[PDB]
């Protein structure tokens, strides 16, 4: 590469006073990824198609009709990837297992070739001293199940998921001691079924059809039951023998009141309710948020008594995926007519106060750089939910995809991002938050869902022509801070 690639960035060596000794004994630092975003071999090695394979087929879905058939090809270059992880000082890797790579049809026939891949992967991490954190679901429902009964929209999914979970616990649990059932069921439900932005692209006006007033609530409900059903398998059959732990990964945008009024304060709490409460209130309290029940009414399913008991306390810890924050305003008087889950929040978003933007915007349209947001979010979870064990399970930011190696590696904006967010995380911990780990999204630039390869989130740059890896300055910033 060009000489400027090798300029030594002084920011690499400013850890902002952070080290392992600024965190609890045993605190875990890792990176996070997902099966579809990094594996490749989408249509090979036995893997049956998922909803994203079909979704991607519609022209104009991914920019430049790009695909994840290869992406960064972690399927073949996992040893290199794990080696970078170890060399940069990380303790852990949160990956996901692909459901349809294990069960090409979602239920029934096991794909032994898929099982073999995950065994290779996990065994290699253990060999190198990287702790495996396995996530069971990251947007990749087997297409068959969507075809049979529309996947998350059917109560049939619950036992289908629990069986897949069961198999994974049986198969991988001798060395995986850290499980998550779902990555961000709120996005699975909202992007899948409210605005159709993600697979299977259902919504009120969408080509695929759908109903934004009802389907996201149906989906969310079945995701919760599926989580609880899977955890029940874990607890009853595996937990006391494998001695591991199981949680869920929940996204949480911080919602800050725009002003001190009762109205704006209530708006911010209302947003938290619909964004996080939706899943965390059932799991901690066995019930939905009050605001949701009153606003959404008949459109929300209800839990039976049995269901409520299965759902309550169905985690050993909660993963919080946190990136960004917004101001929240009371939007005036509310219609009235059901329109969508997002509309049901009855809030106004604001991105600046007194001419000052809440923060700089990263590449992604939704990502505003607001480090103090991570402190408020974690503290809120501490105060609202009885100080549960937490993992800060995703955090990072993106550069535009169209940049050269030479430019891509000097990501001092990302160094600032981490220094500042990790610093604000430390404060919330120092103040009592029971956070036991932190994971950066992501090790490698990868397939960014609807943004394709126009968004680079990695701390390692990937040349998509050659699949060669180039650690960015931020990787070295971690390496330095972690020793
Ligand atoms: O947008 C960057 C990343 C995605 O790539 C991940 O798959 C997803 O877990 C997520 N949630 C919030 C931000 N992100």
């Amino acid at each position: 590469a060009a000489p400027f690639t090798y300029w030594l960035n002084p920011e690499i060596y400013d850890a902002g006073g952070l080290s392992r000794r600024a965190f609890p004994e045993g605190f875990v630092f890792g990176t996070a990824a997902s099966a579809y975003q990094v594996e490749g071999m989408a249509k090979q090695g036995g893997r049956g198609p998922s909803i994203w394979d079909a979704f991607i087929e519609k022209p104009g879905t991914i920019p430049n009709n790009a695909t994840a058939d290869v992406t960064v090809d972690e399927y073949h270059r996992y040893k290199e990837d794990v080696n970078i992880m170890k060399n940069m000082g990380f303790d852990a890797y949160r990956f996901s297992i692909s459901w349809s790579r294990i069960f090409p049809n979602g239920t029934g026939m096991v794909n032994q070739e898929g099982v073999d891949y995950y065994n290779r992967l996990i065994d290699y991490m253990v060999k190198k001293g990287i702790k495996p954190y396995a996530n069971l679901y990251h947007y990749d429902l087997p297409l068959a199940l969507h075809e049979q009964y529309l996947g998350w929209l059917s109560p049939n999914i619950v036992e289908a998921f629990a069986d897949y979970a069961d198999f994974c616990f049986q198969t991988f649990g001798d060395r995986v001691k850290d499980w998550f059932t779902f990555n961000e069921p709120r996005c699975v439900a909202a992007l899948g079924y409210d605005n159709g932005f993600h697979a299977p692209g259902r919504c009120s006006g969408c080509d695929a059809g759908g109903n934004s007033t009802t389907e996201p609530y149906l989906a969310a409900h079945h995701l919760i039951l599926s989580h609880a059903a899977a955890v029940k398998r874990y607890r009853e059959k595996y937990q006391l023998y494998q001695k591991g732990r199981i949680g869920i990964l929940l996204d949480f945008v911080w919602y800050e009141p725009f002003s001190d009024s009762n109205a704006d304060r209530a708006a911010a709490q209302r947003a938290r309710d619909f964004h996080l409460g939706w899943f965390l209130d059932p799991i901690i309290h066995g019930r939905y948020p009050y605001s949701m029940l009153e606003i959404v009414k008949d459109r929300m399913p209800t839990f039976s008594d049995e269901e409520s008991r299965m759902v309550k306390d169905s985690i050993d810890y909660v993963g919080i995926n946190h990136y960004t924050s917004f101001y929240m305003k009371d939007p005036g008087p509310w219609n009235l007519t059901p329109t969508s889950y997002q509309d049901d929040w009855h809030v106004g978003f604001a991105y600046e106060r007194n001419g000052v933007p809440i923060g700089a915007q990263a590449n992604s349209y939704w990502l505003y750089i607001v480090p103090w947001g991570i402190n408020k979010a974690v503290t809120y979870v501490k105060e609202t939910y009885g100080n549960p064990t937490m993992i800060l399970s995703e955090n990072g930011m993106d550069q535009p995809g169209n940049v050269s190696i030479t430019q891509g590696v000097h990501d001092t904006v990302r160094i600032r991002y981490y220094r500042n967010y990790i610093t604000e995380l430390k404060k919330a911990i120092d103040d009592g938050a029971k956070v036991i780990g932190y994971f950066a999204w992501s090790l490698l630039d990868n397939f960014e869902w609807r943004l394709g390869y126009t968004s680079r989130f990695g701390i390692v740059y990937v040349d998509y022509k050659t699949l060669k890896r180039y650690p960015k300055d931020s990787a070295f910033w971690f390496k330095n801070m972690l020793s």
